């Protein structure tokens, strides 16, 4: 599994790929080359979930019915779908939350700036899901990872106390995907895409 | 009075100049070169208020004790301070409203993006006052109108229905100063300075 997706077409592929959600998942912590994993099967496919970030310590005893946001890294030689983090807690509570999204496309001297909205539907959300769904919104609605759009940052205002900065030029660091944010605490998101 | 400040040091002068607020001001609408004005004196200085935007219709019957945000356009030979718009409602209730302020500073390939807040203290606020205090905040803490910082935009999300876009490259258009915003409906502000 590759951390660093260089090439604009690889980024587009990854952040365009379909993602999934699954509720009430359980699994003991097996290992896999030091990397903690958890094997489960929602229906018709074995998954193995890598716990690398804050989630590694957090779920040292395994998963007892949590929510899991799944993005496909690869299919290993046994047919297991490898995904990393995305583990929110054991009963995210359907909460309609529209948080302001600003997208600013800087092309040389031209600044194209628009207002928008980001839809969260749960009490808390993994940084993996924010990162993925935001970028998927940007790729789909704003031409991210097409043409000269690739570099830039996603800044998130968390309760006016912390800035969560995400670099657009590469895939989100794997060890950050364990992070979990309170949905109601997200005051807003401002994206800026620095066109080459 | 001059609409267009082209040089960076004029823009710095204007948006660094001290502003003033006055409550309970009344005054009949007079005439001055085809412009509708209202003359008043809070204490020691005659003022000459210009109603050029939406506020020209709104206050056709003069001011009956409204609030007025004052920025000094100039002192004419008679000692009268000329100011433009900035008129909000009477009994503008005091009310804290911190609204997310994002500032992103693009310098070629570098993006310097930070989270901030913007302080409003009323149910209503003129665009003149948003524009002014936002820019004064950018002047004071983000080096606006000093280095190469001049161009770029302010983006205000208004109830998710309208984007109010302001160009940092010039002084705000005089006709927009009469505009009024509902403080609680401002979802956030995203500034992007394009260091060029």
């Amino acid at each position: 599994r590759v951390q660093h997706l260089h090439d604009i077409r690889d980024l587009h592929r990854y952040y365009s790929s379909e993602s999934f959600e699954y509720s009430n998942v359980s699994g003991k912590v097996e290992n896999y080359n030091g990397s903690n994993v958890v094997r489960f099967n929602p229906k018709d496919q074995n998954h193995q979930l890598f716990l690398l970030g804050k989630d590694k310590e957090q779920y040292k005893e395994g998963l007892q019915g949590q929510n899991v946001f799944v993005v496909q890294e690869l299919i290993d030689p046994n047919g297991r779908l490898s995904t990393v983090g995305g583990v929110t807690k054991k009963n995210n509570k359907t909460s309609e939350t529209n948080t302001p999204l600003f997208v600013n496309k800087v092309n040389g001297e031209d600044l194209d700036a628009s207002i928008d909205s980001f839809l969260i539907q749960k009490e808390e959300i993994s940084l993996k899901e924010l990162d993925f769904k935001i970028r998927q919104q940007l790729v789909n609605n704003y031409g991210l990872y097409k043409g000269t759009s690739k570099y830039g940052k996603i800044i998130i205002n968390l309760k006016d106390e912390n800035k969560v900065e995400i670099d657009l030029g590469d895939k989100l660091q794997f060890e950050r995907m364990g992070d979990v944010l309170n949905s109601k605490d997200i005051r807003g998101i401002s994206v800026t895409i620095n066109q080459i």
